[PDB]
């Protein structure tokens, strides 16, 4: 399997897929020589925090007699780099035993019982095909595309993050609330952007809203496409633009807009880039300031920050990702030679600088959902069971499909006092939080202020609440902008 | 495939393909015919014989993925990690 992993042996092994990097190098393959491996470049401290959340949840479970006593969980976690190829290498590593059983030599091959991942929706799609081939349950924490709700193609996919339908409906509701009818749309050319933007188009057509332009962007877009999109935006008179894209896939466009200093546009953000550091830095506040975006419900993991502050490139021997984390955080090489004596608090990174735990809580919940499924496997009365003749699966000889069956019939309680279940499409329902981008008076950074919410449990037309007294349009103005194609006709 | 929904009360078993597509059989015969014509023609690739391993997809991702895993067995062993009986596939036609 791939190297730089994070491995720890136990009785039961969980798989993991996290974006420790933002993306792989763009070196073209001329194919004049045998193709080599591809190198990942930008270090993602947020993905490393998510990985640490999974490891922390596993350690917490392993220390609690209330959950799975006399059994030790293990983990084999790899990096995806927001790329299908790396994730597929890791997944081929995951299913080696099952794959060789199906197609056809060491017995030491550890068998993954369940996988946690991945972030993207295309990556999750490929991994879901491969894992559903063998009925290995896959519980994702960040993939929210509606295409993954299809159970005829994805038999063993589960989510602790809500679907994107309510979010598109929410964007339509927000646009209707402020009396706009002339907007524009931008989306990423992937499995996440296109379904969401199509749902928004349908809802806007239902709510009497006209759309001027519809453009598609990617993180690998050439110059020609970027200038085409920028010119399309610039010619349009619509000031409100709806974006379904991630941070990595939107950065080139925002950079080019900042180069031409295009102002006066209202940015409606999706959950993928409404809190992204690649878009929210203070050198773009003259373009992306005043952005209205969505956020997930936060979570409380007691003792998570203290665990995060115990990372050390020598003490942490199970996490093979700690060395590069240290090198990047302190810009040293173990460039000044590292000493392994400094404080993570000294350097300001997304690792420790955060306010809410939303995706990290999703990873926490995914791990605990698998754990509670295993617990229900353990505490099984022989008379009543989910399998043939109401029997129970042997906890010592548990198989992946049995874990899948228990996850399909799962109902447990969080540490925060909430009921966790999955629907027929293996989806989970959650609120939304509306945020607006303000400038920090002291540090000069970008502050995320809550301005309202979206109640998915309410009735249609009553789910949105916004407090426009807290909104600052373009970051400074208290006057709601005008985004109608024509001026309203007066009397007569 | 046969839409026999599985409730996972027993170990899942391989799905069953239902209707017969004669047109796909004609396409497969076209592939075989092309390979045989190439082998017989000495003008193209002399002193060399092309083989083939053709599977069924049933318009289903799972079947094609099993066939593809069969296709990449040797490369999979080289990357992830015995016998040399595994034949390397140069190119795949489909789907
Ligand atoms: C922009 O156009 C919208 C049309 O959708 C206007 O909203 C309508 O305003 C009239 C005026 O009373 C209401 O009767 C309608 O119910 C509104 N329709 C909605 C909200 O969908 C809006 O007023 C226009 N804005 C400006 C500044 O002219
Ligand atoms: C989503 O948000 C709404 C509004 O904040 C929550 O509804 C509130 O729930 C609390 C109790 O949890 C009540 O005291 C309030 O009266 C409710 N407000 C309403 C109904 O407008 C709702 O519980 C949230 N959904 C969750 C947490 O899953
Ligand atoms: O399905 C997808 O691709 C997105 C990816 C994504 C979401 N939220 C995020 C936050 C940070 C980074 C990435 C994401 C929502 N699901
Ligand atoms: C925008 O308008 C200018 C002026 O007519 C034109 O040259 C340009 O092609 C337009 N951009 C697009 C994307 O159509
Ligand atoms: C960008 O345009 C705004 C609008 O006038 C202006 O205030 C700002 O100084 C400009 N910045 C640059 C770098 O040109
Ligand atoms: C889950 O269990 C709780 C009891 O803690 C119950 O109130 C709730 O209705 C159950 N939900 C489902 C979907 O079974
Ligand atoms: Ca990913
Ligand atoms: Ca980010």
């Amino acid at each position: 399997g791939p190297d730089q992993r994070a491995q720890k042996k136990g009785d039961i092994i969980l798989g993991g897929l996290f974006p420790i990097h933002f993306g792989v190098a763009a070196k073209d393959q001329d194919l004049k020589s045998r193709p080599e491996s591809v190198e990942c470049i930008r270090y993602n401290f947020r993905g490393f925090r998510w990985l640490q959340a999974m490891i922390f949840a596993i350690e917490e479970i392993n220390s609690s007699p209330a959950l799975l006593p006399n059994l030790t969980l293990g983990y084999r976690i790899f990096d995806t780099c927001n790329t299908v190829s790396k994730a597929l290498e890791a997944t081929l590593s995951f299913v080696a035993q099952n794959k060789i059983d199906s197609l056809n030599c060491s017995e030491h091959i550890p068998s993954t019982i369940a996988v946690v991942g991945a972030t993207g929706s295309g990556v999750s799609t490929a991994v879901a095909n491969l894992l559903g081939l063998f009925y290995i349950p896959q519980v994702s924490y960040a993939s929210s595309s509606r295409l993954l709700s299809n159970k005829n193609q994805f038999k063993s996919f589960l989510r602790t993050i809500p679907n994107d339908e309510h979010q598109a409906t929410a964007m339509a509701d927000i646009i209707e609330y402020f009396r706009w009818n002339w907007v524009g749309t931008i989306a990423a050319d992937d499995d996440y952007g296109r379904p969401g933007i199509e749902k928004f188009r349908e809802e806007a057509e239902e709510r009497d809203i006209c759309i001027d332009f519809s453009e598609l962007i990617s993180q690998y877009s050439d110059e020609e496409e970027i200038q085409h999109v920028v010119e399309v935006i610039q010619n349009s008179t619509a000031k409100v633009i709806v974006v379904f894209s991630s941070g990595p896939d939107l950065e080139p466009l925002i950079k080019e807009i900042v180069r031409r200093n295009i102002t006066g546009k209202i940015w409606l953000a999706s959950e993928a880039w409404a809190s992204s550091s690649l878009i929210a830095m203070p050198q773009y506040f003259h373009v992306v300031g005043g952005t209205i975006g969505f956020a997930l419900k936060a979570g409380q993991i007691p003792g998570f920050r203290e665990f995060l502050k115990k990372v050390h490139p020598r003490k942490s021997v199970h996490n093979g990702f700690a060395k590069e984390f240290w090198e990047e955080t302190f810009n040293c090489h173990l460039r000044p030679l590292c000493t392994g004596d400094e404080n993570i608090s000294s350097v300001e990174t997304p690792y420790i600088d955060y306010t809410h735990l939303r995706i990290s809580y999703n990873v926490y919940l995914a791990v605990y959902s698998i754990a509670h499924a295993l617990q229900d496997i353990y505490t099984c009365l022989p008379g009543r069971g989910l399998f043939t003749n109401g029997s129970c699966a042997d906890i010592k000889k548990v198989e992946a499909w049995q874990v899948l069956k228990h996850l399909r019939h799962l109902n447990f309680t969080n540490n925060m006092g909430e009921q966790v279940t999955f629907d027929e499409c293996g989806d989970l329902v959650g609120n939304y939080s509306i945020i607006n981008w303000h400038l920090s008076p002291e540090d000069g950074s970008i502050v995320f202020k809550e301005v309202g919410y979206y109640n998915v449990y309410a009735k249609k037309g009553e789910r949105l609440f916004i407090n426009e007294e807290k909104i600052l349009w373009s970051g400074f103005s208290r006057e709601v902008p005008f985004s109608n194609c024509s001026r309203d006709c007066l009397a007569g």
